[PDB]
Order: structure tokens, then sequence, then C-alpha cells
């Protein structure tokens, strides 16, 4: 598959700053995708933050994200968001993108999506 993804937007914060995260798609429309955020720390190799269903219209998330966070999508531009407030130290984290292309759904198991970006760091200071 020819499908590549490039997110960006990361970078150094103080807590309680915002970012917002952004990924490019390329090689394939998202229209009929669901798309998911992940985040890697030594812990966790990619735990679930986010997820969208293919026209925007319902989400789920983490846990500890819940209330934080909100994504979003853009079809058109091909593009996925993470909207991120609230930025606290445990935040810290190398966030990817992903693609869900099952048609069943969201769903929150890093090994049911594809296409992986190299992710983008994000630094919350103490």
């Amino acid at each position: 598959s020819q499908v590549q993804l490039v997110e960006s937007g990361g970078g150094v914060v103080q807590t309680g700053d915002s970012l917002m995260l952004s990924c490019t798609v390329s090689g394939h429309t998202i229209d009929n995708w669901a798309m998911g955020w992940f985040r890697q720390t030594p812990r966790k190799q990619r735990e679930f933050v986010a997820a969208i269903d293919k026209r925007g219209t319902g989400a789920i998330y983490g846990n500890s994200v819940k209330g934080r966070f909100t994504v979003s999508r853009d079809n058109a531009k091909n593009m996925v968001y993470l909207r991120m407030n609230s930025l606290k130290p445990e935040d810290t984290a190398v966030y990817f993108c992903a693609v869900d292309q099952l048609n069943a759904g969201l769903g929150d198991v890093s090994y049911d999506y594809d296409y992986w970006g190299q992710g983008t760091q994000v630094t919350v200071s103490s």
C-alpha cells in the first residue's frame, strides 16, 4: 500500500498549555476510514488516545485524556487533528496517527490500525 501519514504539531510546552496536532495522509482518500491517535512512552508502546469515525460524528478517547483532548478531521484535506488542552507532564510522549480500514466502527487497539506515521514528539515541562 502507498499510504503515507505525516504527523506534525508536536512541541515543548508548560503544564497547562495547549497544542494542536495534525496528520496529513497521502496515497488514498481517508473519507471511508476511521482514524486514530496513539502515543508511545517507555511504559506503553502505543497507548490509545483517540479515534474518530469516517464522517467525524463519533469519537472515543483514552480514559486519561477524556475531557481534555478533542479529535477532528477534514476529509477533503485528508487531514486529522488532535486538540490537546490542559497538558500534563505525563502527556509527554511521541504521538502517532493511524488508519482503521476495518469498516467496523471505532476501536482502541493498536494492532487493528495501519499505515502508522513516524510520530511527533510532545514534551510537557513540569
